[PDB]
């Protein structure tokens, strides 16, 4: 239902400008393997050292989850991390330079595939099938954030989803469908972004929602 989707033209121009940066510059995508947390501030966070992010001049990473339960699942275990980080409003240890990411965490041990798993993305624009594409992961269990981000990056490149000076795409959504039909599909609205900075934009990923990479495919619906 197109009238349940938010409109690009209702997004403040400054916000579209900041979203464009997030989905144009690959440097915002953190992709770290076999790390381990060694500190914690709030009970729903874990802190990792020696994660060097050149563009923000930070050395530590705080991952924020929506529960103490999630943090407890991952604190002090070998983990992979994938997602979009932020530096502004990020609080770390007092004498450290820290960036922040919501969720994006998978157990490392036993989750590494012997080769890239390919996930199909079908794209429709005003109901007409467009050129499809794939995204890839090396993880058996993969965060939705990783899949969503890889798709959104490609959509920004091909369709200028978030560009402040384009207006030919006004609405859109991304659906995650189980191949075997055993899980209820779900979607995100591309133009339904919370707040005005990264600390707010990506907070919804704090659920650390995770799927089987073998069992999902993606459909994107775009509308003029």
């Amino acid at each position: 239902d197109k009238n349940d989707l938010k409109k690009k033209s209702d997004i403040d121009s400054s916000k579209l400008f900041n979203l464009t940066s997030y989905y144009t510059d690959i440097t915002w995508q953190l992709d770290e393997s076999n790390k381990i947390s060694t500190d914690q501030l709030l009970n729903n966070t874990i802190i990792l050292k020696d994660i060097d992010i050149s563009v923000l001049k930070t050395s530590s990473l705080k991952v924020e989850f929506n529960s103490s339960d999630l943090a407890n699942q991952f604190k002090g275990k070998n983990i992979d991390i994938y997602g979009l980080y932020y530096g502004n409003k990020c609080v770390g240890l007092t004498e450290e330079k820290t960036s922040c990411l919501y969720g994006g965490v998978t157990i490392y041990d036993g989750n590494q595939l012997d080769e890239e798993r390919v996930i199909g993305v079908n794209v429709f624009k005003d109901g007409i099938q467009q050129e499809g594409f794939v995204i890839k992961t090396k993880k058996a269990k993969v965060t939705v954030q990783e899949l969503d981000t890889k798709v959104r990056f490609k959509l920004e490149n091909l369709y200028k989803i978030y560009n402040k000076d384009t207006g030919n795409i006004q609405k859109g959504c991304i659906f995650f469908h189980s191949n075997n039909h055993q899980n209820q599909s779900f979607y995100y609205d591309l133009y339904n972004i919370k707040g005005s900075v990264g600390a707010e934009f990506f907070q919804f990923y704090s659920d650390n929602r995770t799927v089987s990479s073998s069992n999902y495919h993606i459909d994107v619906f775009l509308y003029k």
